[PDB]
DNA sequence: CCATGCGCTGAC
DNA sequence: GTCAGCGCATGG
């Protein structure tokens, strides 16, 4: 059994495994949290992400994508997500993630010396990022490998407001699993869809 | 205690 | 098509 603040690939769980709801990649290890984008502590690093299309400056390219930190949102009213109405700040997952990156923390941004060296970061894509990105799977939830920070920085977004981004390379031995070779590989390891118990079955009946 | 939150579902 | 909020895990 892991624990919470493990880094890299989570023992038998294969790239491209697949799962319908966020809850069941929790429960997986893969990624613990279950609503917000990322995993980590502010004095340790990200331990995961996922890419669902919730924030409009991500950009999704397969072994290279660029991810936004969460926040500069104003969520009173028992929200858990909104547009964003401020600026980013350097905290909490933000900077827990900043410091994957091979390069001491940097209030202005910084880029790695030797990209490799960083933190392992588990990647997962969900469907709701395929409105904007053709990697994404076409259901539920897929675990596409390990990433590295290889930069950083801060910019206004296309929302006007300042947002914290981040670059991240893939640096996994198993191939892309929307790749010819990844769905052949899927194949051969007969990875199937999860759902969960009775969840089939319940929606059958409707 | 107290904030944060890239989900999810039932309503208009 | 779009939207208002709700339980709960995680961290500090």
């Amino acid at each position: 059994h892991m624990p919470a603040n493990h880094f890299g690939p989570i023992p038998g769980v294969p790239v491209g495994t697949m799962w319908r709801f966020r809850v069941q990649v929790s429960e997986s290890g893969v990624h613990r949290p279950h609503v917000a984008g990322i995993h980590g502590r502010s004095n340790d690093g990200a331990y995961s992400l996922v890419l669902a299309g919730g924030y409009e400056d991500d950009v999704d390219n397969g072994n290279y994508f660029t991810y936004t930190g969460s926040g500069g949102r104003d969520l009173s009213g028992n929200k858990r997500t909104a547009g964003q109405s401020s600026d980013q700040k350097l905290t909490n997952n933000n900077r827990a993630l900043a410091l994957n990156c091979h390069s001491p923390i940097n209030e202005k941004g910084a880029e790695a010396e030797d990209w490799r060296q960083g933190k392992p970061v588990r990647v997962v894509r969900n469907m709701k990022g395929g409105k904007h990105s053709k990697y994404a799977p076409a259901e539920g939830n897929r675990y596409d490998g390990i990433y590295k920070v290889v930069k950083y920085w801060p910019e206004r977004g296309k929302s006007g407001f300042l947002v914290w981004r981040y670059l991240l390379r893939r640096d996994d031995t198993e191939p892309e699993p929307w790749t010819r070779e990844g769905k052949d590989r899927t194949r051969q390891l007969g990875l199937t869809m999860q759902y969960p118990e009775g969840y089939l079955e319940a929606l059958a009946n409707k």
